[PDB]
């Protein structure tokens, strides 16, 4: 069975789209160890697809349990695909999460929502390297198509993946964290873990069993990259994401 993770910003009509895809059969439980709601449901028109609703989140930071829930699920690789619900009226701000979702290594399909409620869909698709489909609940179009696209854009079907490329200086840091990580992380999510370690993410630092050597190399890399920017590590990433998004939205 194909498991499509539904994730987006709050107020993107994500919970609206979930209900319109799954119909009446909705199974709700609880995530392990936390009080965070676990919503799920099979696709109304295709019962062979289970849609896993994730809570509406703006980022994948170590500060929120909802954001931890979303992250941990995507790194456990229980999801085949990501169906990223994106509010078109606030494209730049919604794409902050998207860039992070793409880095996890689970193929992303974007349901570009609230088209009715101008963007060239194909150019946005091309510069993010992900399938994008305009979805309008009002016109009742592309909802079935975007599900189908996510359904066959999975960890199984897709070979290589396009990740957002940042400044050469940060890419230098990322590849040097990638070299020192070795096989301590999966190839699929390696880049995701490398950026989090650069940011000095509490969850990732504590999650990975890293040798004294690896931890010391990551430090040197952070120290030098912080000096060349004259900016703290976390901020460097934040600015890079927005810069990439602005470059992408220009298109």
């Amino acid at each position: 069975m194909t498991e499509i993770a539904l994730i987006g910003n709050p107020n993107s009509g994500k919970t609206s789209l979930f209900n319109l895809i799954t119909g009446h059969n909705q199974r709700v439980g609880n995530w392990p160890g936390v009080s965070v709601e676990r919503k799920s449901g099979l696709v109304k028109k295709n019962k062979d697809l289970e849609i896993q609703d994730l809570p509406g989140i703006y980022s994948m930071s170590p500060y929120s349990p909802e954001e931890k829930v979303a992250r941990d699920y995507l790194l456990s690789q229980r999801a085949d695909s990501i169906l990223n619900v994106v509010d078109a009226t606030n494209l730049e701000r919604n794409l902050y999460l998207t860039t992070q979702l793409i880095e996890t290594g689970i193929p992303v399909t974007i349901a570009l929502n609230m088209i009715d409620v101008k963007i060239n869909v194909d150019k946005l698709s091309y510069h993010l390297g992900v399938p994008v489909v305009a979805t309008s609940a009002l016109k009742q179009t592309g909802v079935d198509q975007v599900v189908k696209k996510a359904a066959h854009t999975t960890t199984s079907t897709v070979g290589d993946l396009a990740f957002p490329i940042y400044d050469d200086r940060l890419e230098a840091a990322i590849s040097q964290i990638l070299e020192v990580l070795g096989n301590s992380v999966p190839q699929r999510s390696a880049r995701f873990y490398a950026i989090k370690l650069f940011e000095q993410d509490s969850l990732v630092e504590a999650e990975l069993d890293l040798s004294q050597f690896q931890r010391k190399e990551i430090e040197d890399i952070i120290r030098i990259t912080e000096e060349i920017f004259t900016e703290d590590a976390e901020s460097i990433v934040i600015n890079e994401r927005y810069a990439f998004i602005e470059r992408v939205c220009q298109m």
